[PDB]
């Protein structure tokens, strides 16, 4: 007799890996993490930021941050709409909203993120949670935490924040999780995470609409829900139906 | 017999919590710290950079950090002034000194700060604290300390800097007191403080002159000392005499 | 008798301990380290970045970073060349190379480094180690390491990187040696290894020639290999022959 229908199925089982290598490998200890910031403006167009990290992704947007490009000639502008925000009323500003003051923001927040301890605030406009500095902390009541970040999959959950004033601005933090129970903030790993820690912040990018945006979230496999509130990008691998 | 001499008195006490508030607000531990950098230049007006972190400020200005604007119709001759200052003889320098090099610094520090821990420096064009960077340390025989910085209250202190060269630069750390002897740089506590900590660096505001500078100061409840020595602002709650 | 023969000799040790002290001064704890990064472009010029912190000197260049200038005058050009290398065909972009895309990087680094924990790695486009940020990590299999730098001397390596493509971006760890076995990173002296790390990116430096360059470092005294390979500058002090 003869046994002829052995074929190999080893190649399924590689695919298979390469699949699950996407979708575990970011909960490697070390792997990155990345956080996309992007702002919408009243040209309909977005300004992104790209934010990566192995330890944390925290970090700001003054006043000034937000803005949507502050070029040499609107400067004096810029100056001076600054000056009656955030020191009523020595500004030499004659308009109640700038066109580059943006009117919204998204979060775009990806990788193995303790969602637990996330924050992301809409601060004033020196950047404080409270009205006075003297009762302001680290983070206050109106902070948005992870549970509040629409979740898109196991790898990715995604913010939407109006901004309905002129005089707000932005803080943040996306923290790691850390295998099980082993806390690298410990004397033996800690060295290691805070010179490991290099929050890369990426230059801004324009993107002219929302179909270059979902392109570009796509491509770098971020998550995304649209304008539409459907999930366009989850972080996670492609697949056929099972 | 009644008893009609029963007015209520909790609106003194409602009131005076509201005012001891203030005061003890900062000493929350994660409660903000806040830092004004203000540097005074020869057109007699003043920049003025916002600080503001929970666990601690420090940060820098580079030789050309010090400069008043930088506009691009100025940045040859900033360059330029740059590259014979930082890199003698090798810039096409034509003047001893820049109009938008400042004259001194002031620093209003305010919050629950370590001032036995506050350092404050002037550094050199490279923004070391010798000549030669293998004798340079983190801080110097020459640095600035908590107790070098003038009083204005239990919350404020307020340092004058003369800068009488343009050859200088600025490094600095003000950091927060713990609860007691509880130092949160203990395994226990640090991975909150390093998370935590979100040092920001507003933009820059320009200030005319002297009267809308106490008013900013006052405004944002930070200490000032004016020009004639006098306390416009300390840091601390207003009250009618005891 | 007489003994006139006791001519003093503590002026030849006087100086050799001050010829010692810039050998060994970067060695005492909280000392400074010092790191120069250069580039080279296509007009044959340096653009040199020069850092200096007592813990560790770590950092990044985003793509952007990398450019010559990048004035007003070429932000057009430079916003859609960025475009189309972050997220191609996005970018109205009508040449294959930029004019002022560097191409190459050389890394001085200079004091009491862990060199065998020392990381230099170049990024692609998005400042991530591989083409996935979803396999991405801290650091990547292609890696510089400390050892891959040329030693001058017991206090400085340098290393000559050459940038083929123009799709390249850069980020770096040059961490100290601690006193021994004493770990820093111990609950004992942590807190003041984070306060006391400032590190300080001075402004970007443009340097004509290699002659410049070369009296540049040298002026620094931190160490530099030349375009022919001969060590010019290797961080040691002077001496006559022994
Ligand atoms: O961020 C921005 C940028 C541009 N702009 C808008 O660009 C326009 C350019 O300014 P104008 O076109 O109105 O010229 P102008 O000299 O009359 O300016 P003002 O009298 O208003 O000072 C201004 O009217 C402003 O509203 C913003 O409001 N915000
Ligand atoms: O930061 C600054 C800004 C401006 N300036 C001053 O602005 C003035 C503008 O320069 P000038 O008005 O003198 O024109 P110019 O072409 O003659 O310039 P030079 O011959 O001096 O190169 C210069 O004389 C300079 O002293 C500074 O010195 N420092
Ligand atoms: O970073 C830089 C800076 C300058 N340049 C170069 O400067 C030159 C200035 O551009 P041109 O002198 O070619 O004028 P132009 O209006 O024809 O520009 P294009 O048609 O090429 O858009 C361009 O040809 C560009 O190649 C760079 O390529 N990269």
């Amino acid at each position: 007799s003869n046994q002829p229908f052995n074929q190999p199925n080893v190649l399924q089982e590689r695919q298979h890996l390469v699949n699950r290598q996407l979708v575990q490998g970011p909960n490697v200890q070390d792997a990155i993490k990345r956080v996309a910031i992007i702002f919408i403006y009243k040209n309909g167009s977005y300004r992104l930021i790209d934010y990566n990290a192995p330890e944390f992704i925290n970090g700001y947007f003054n006043w000034r941050d937000m803005l949507y490009m502050d070029k040499p000639a609107h400067s004096n502008r810029h100056k001076e709409f600054e000056n009656q925000i955030r020191r009523p009323d020595h500004g030499d500003s004659h308009h109640p909203e700038l066109f580059e003051y943006p009117v919204a923001i998204m979060i775009s927040a990806n990788g193995n993120i303790c969602w637990e301890n996330v924050r992301v605030e809409v601060e004033n406009e020196d950047c404080l949670n409270h009205e006075d500095w003297r009762r302001a902390r680290a983070w206050g009541p109106r902070c948005y935490k992870g549970s509040q970040m629409m979740k898109c999959s196991a790898l990715g959950r995604f913010l939407y924040i109006p901004l309905r004033c002129q005089n707000e601005s932005l803080k943040f933090k996306f923290p790691s999780r850390m295998s099980g129970g082993d806390n690298r903030y410990s004397s033996h790993s800690i060295g290691q995470v805070i010179q490991n820690n290099i929050i890369i912040r990426n230059n801004p990018l324009y993107l002219d609409n929302e179909g270059d945006l979902i392109d570009y979230m796509q491509a770098k496999n971020l998550c995304y829900i649209d304008s539409a509130a459907v999930v366009d990008c989850n972080g996670l691998a492609g697949d056929s139906e099972c």
